[PDB]
């Protein structure tokens, strides 16, 4: 109690003594040193008995509550904590060891919490307030910060800080979860490093966005990637990624920036890969042009339950584009652009699998001929109801993209993986 | 109270408790004044306390007793036509707030899509009330709402999303005599060509009306021994209670 | 650190001392002199000790930040730097020797970067902001600038400057670069010389403008050619050429001279050929009216990835060009006006080719029927990853424009070229 | 008076009473000066006094007699172009005033959409009046009004929204002699493919002309014994009267 009362009195005296504007004009170190000196002077004036270590701790706490992020500062400092969820000024949960636990950490009130949220978002230039209550940002260290303002959040401002978990979205997870056999994982790595044009089609609940993240994990760091997403969820580890997001039309139906506009602009930014979050309309056309215009390596997710259905869907969107393109022209465009199609599906037992890794071999007259490098064969189920299956390589020793692997020097890895898969 | 009012039989109450505690994806349809919101508030009583629930409502009505609950409210545009925060925006953000469940007060627009997305993307247990007089009408309304979102999704794609997202639909109806009844508890079995196939686990059958004018009926289990969501119950260890209740209602 | 801290302090003092609006009202030289004087006065007041060179560098940096292009100035000045990519305030890459390299250059924050971007786009009358997040433009010095605003660019304003190339290609170079076979070059010479209403279509960076310049090389010197452009890309060698450029609306939204007005006036300047730098709006209609009402030989660049898409784009441009006309009316107007379509395109390897030389044969029902005189067939890929293909003539010995070739005595060479390559 | 003026047969009057009382989403279409507002004013007489009715108008024409009625009027923009309160805003607010029925004085803009939403989300009995010379034209007009109402929706989406929302269409019309009649009482049966299928419960057949030049005709029931809204009648115990009226004027 004595420590809390002393801290409250010292903070009140400092606030009444130093104008926040002057500190705002000074760097963090200078402001912190000045605040420490002022707090020491205030403690001397008030004649508060405290140890040197206790005084330093109180000064650091005051600085954090003034300049830093207040009570969150220890939590952010800790590394075991993965996520921080502040629901109003009085409830703070932390995700430790994969489980969410309530914490005794509390804020002074919703005003201090809102100030801390505003500081955190502004750290990257974003602004949150009643005019713009919802804010979502990605801090330079990879952490994701989401803030909701009191007008929308009944119980006060809400803040979610998800620290970056590097190892969650990795091909190791897919291999261990049996989503893809190790040989399939190696072939997928080859495909990603070969700059093959990918279309990651999947059914509902197949988690093809996680698969797209896993595939983007293989992009060479030097390549200038550009990602278009309706609602940004990809997290690429490469250092030269440009992140874009479509703007939905306002309630008057104006100001929309559709995915097609984003991809069209992406064509003019000198990118090396274009990663469309999900293709649902005419953007397909544009994406395919990007795949054919020279930005080989572009990826894109798609809603379809089989590679053939994915091709049909792509044709349907291109036709929806409104251009007078005959079906044969669209089929030729698809064959020219797309290299590999990866079909991921959620099986009967709710488990995710990469059912197909297939190749768009060509166009026979009017039928797009595709060959499957890898397939998932279901052979039964467990007594638990779990589905039993195995990933089998079709045995195609020379996929159409073998030349790209040879050019990049990955031919040997590709051949080894294909032989091992059998 | 609902059991006392004969709205749902005790076996139906046990089945509803299992459904709620199993993190089953839910849609609580119903007619006008049929108690959709009250039923949803009752079902949220089965949510585990440790789960991080997030609530979106046009008008704050739900009162969850769990500790880790986040309540959000839409902001209608002022007369200047500015500052609107539609429920679609709330659900879009909720997908970012790392929740265990998303509780939408009432799905009446494009937010349906986002809600359905929440059900696909690991937020198992999301609930949402909906205005419809039967589970078939509820599914059709969901399809229409998804189409209102402006995405160029075909009908087949929307039906596939609904089948993969929604697990159970609870149809509560208000009868002629002003009585509230949970008419249906029906799963979304799957999707045959162009047609979503549902199976009713629990059905309220009206045998007529008493001389007082009140409708007389009873709740009956359809006899489906293994509901589609049986695996989830087994995972949570409630499958035995589910089977016991379904057999008893039979 | 001392130099950077002193620069930051001096900039803060200058900001607190003068209003940037007043300096903006003044000319560049006067504003720079005033800024230098104020910086020297502040340094004297601040008692900042530094060398004459350091003081001059600080003054120059302050002047550039106030009115220049900020840290981009050293990069823009450098000649070896081909492209500059600013992915937010803290990431700047430069393309040197064809390789992208990260640079230590940094902006103060996304707000400074957004101000710099707005200055650069306004330099050519373009405005980029939240309402108009995307802005593409071509600067007078030939460089092209693409900008995306924070609402779409999640990580901050995204800027891409692709600097001008000092040289332009000729038909001999295109034949040398295999962009078109010698027979294709001869057929193009016949098409250009014989006053064929021409449309150059292609994708981004396809080479439409270079191809258009090479085509204009075939016009007779006597003909009075009027060229309408934005930024004046073309360089015609003929003596009787009138170069016109559109004027974008000022910040007040007045004084706009759209390309439609330029074409409408061109109809009244007694030209033989009207050459539109790029058709992107209603001018299409007018241009077609010019093609079909005595100004034979009028050419125009269009953005389209195939002749079918080019025709559809022209039709849509006419449709939205104010006047309400039946679709069949626009279709037969296009058929009557346009004689040939040339499709410049990029291949998957980034190389450029003239994929199609096509004739607008006619209109059957509501479908425009065209015939390809020349087509580029891709037959595989080489060991270095470069696409491999060949140009082949469809064998049509009597193209629709044969009469024109006859009119100018070019029919014999047209037949020779159409026969030699097949 | 309308029965006296032969505008509608007594059986037609009884069927209209059943339709109004049983909370049927009504659209009273008609040509200019054809009696739309008068017909709507008469129809409102069947609403239960207990129901909270909210009337939106541009000119304050209706004179409902019920005790619990809220009268709202739109405000046209001032000469400066500000202060406008369109009917859409009034309906959107009405959704938040806890009404039972929303009565729009005339649907001519985006409010149609909102109104239909109100009809389809618990505000059963909402009546509107529309300018159209036939029920088919009324449906097409409603579809167009939804279409231009900002939101971009598929045509089939709007069509099935109309089918779900609107229950009955009443076609007030003016005859060649200047007299007024209720030509059609029609049910929106459903949607087949992309065509809305409707059935006429009552139709006015013109059989000639009299010596004074006045048109001569008669109202006849199509004979449909079980109209789509029959259930609603059952809900209110009016099914007996609906059957009697539909049979007495075959
Ligand atoms: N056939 C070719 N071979 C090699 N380089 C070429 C060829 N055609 C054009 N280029 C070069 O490629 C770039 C294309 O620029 P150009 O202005 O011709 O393209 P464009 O079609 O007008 O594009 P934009 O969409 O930018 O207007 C220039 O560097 C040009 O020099
Ligand atoms: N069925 C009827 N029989 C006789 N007279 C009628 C009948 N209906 C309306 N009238 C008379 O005709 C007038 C028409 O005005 P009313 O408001 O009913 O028309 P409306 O359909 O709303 O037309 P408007 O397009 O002007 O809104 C009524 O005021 C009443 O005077
Ligand atoms: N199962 C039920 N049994 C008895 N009364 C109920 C029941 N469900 C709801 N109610 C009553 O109905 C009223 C309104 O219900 P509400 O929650 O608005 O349903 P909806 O949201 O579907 O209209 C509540 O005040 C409640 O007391
Ligand atoms: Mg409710
Ligand atoms: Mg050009
Ligand atoms: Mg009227």
């Amino acid at each position: 109690d004595y420590y809390h009362a002393t801290k409250t009195t010292i903070f009140n005296a400092l606030l009444n003594t130093i104008d926040l504007s002057q500190l705002a004009q000074l760097d963090l170190k200078q402001a912190g040193e000045e605040i420490r000196d002022i707090v020491a002077e205030l403690v001397a004036i008030k004649n508060v008995s405290m140890s040197v270590a206790e005084q330093e701790h109180l000064v650091q706490d005051i600085i954090n509550d003034v300049l830093g992020y207040g009570p969150l500062e220890p939590l952010l400092a800790r590394d075991d904590i993965a996520d921080i969820m502040v629901n109003g000024a009085h409830r703070v949960f932390i995700e430790v060891g994969g489980k969410v636990q309530l914490t005794n950490v509390r804020f002074r009130d919703n005003l201090q919490l809102m100030n801390i949220c505003q500081r955190i978002v502004s750290q990257v230039g974003r602004r949150v307030d009643e005019s713009s209550p919802i804010c979502d940002a990605r801090l330079p260290d990879g952490s994701r910060v989401n803030v909701i303002a009191p007008p929308l959040a009944l119980d006060g401002p809400t803040l979610t800080i998800r620290k970056f978990k590097k190892d969650k979205l990795t091909m190791k997870n897919l291999v261990e979860f049996a989503s893809i056999s190790p040989e399939g994982a190696r072939v997928l790595g080859v495909i990603g490093a070969c700059r093959c044009n990918l279309v990651i089609s999947g059914g509902t609940g197949s988690g093809k966005t996680t698969l797209l993240n896993t595939m983007t994990a293989f992009i060479d760091p030097t390549e200038r990637v550009v990602t278009c997403e309706d609602a940004a969820e990809l997290q690429l580890q490469q250092p030269h990624v440009v992140r874009l997001e479509t703007r939905p039309p306002n309630l008057e139906g104006s100001g929309a920036v559709t995915m097609r506009d984003l991809v069209k602009n992406c064509l003019r930014m000198r990118p090396e890969r274009i990663i469309v979050g999900e293709v649902r309309g005419p953007e397909a056309f544009d994406l395919l042009q990007a795949m054919n215009t020279g930005h080989d390596g572009s990826m894109g997710t798609l809603h379809a339950n089989s590679p053939r259905e994915a091709i049909s869907r792509i044709e349907s969107m291109i036709t929806m584009g409104g251009y007078g393109l005959p079906s044969k022209t669209i089929k030729e465009m698809i064959v020219g652009s797309v290299d590999v199609i990866i079909q991921a599906a959620r099986l009967r037992d709710g488990s995710r699998r990469i059912t197909h890794i297939t190749e768009v071999v060509g166009l026979e007259g009017d039928v797009i001929v595709t060959q499957d490098l890898f397939v998932y064969e279901i052979t039964g189920e467990d007594e638990h109801g779990k589905v039993v299956g195995k990933h089998r390589s079709t045995g195609i020793a020379r996929p159409r993209f073998w030349d790209r692997a040879r050019y990049y020097g990955l031919e040997r890895e590709l051949a080894e993986a294909l032989d091992a898969a059998e």
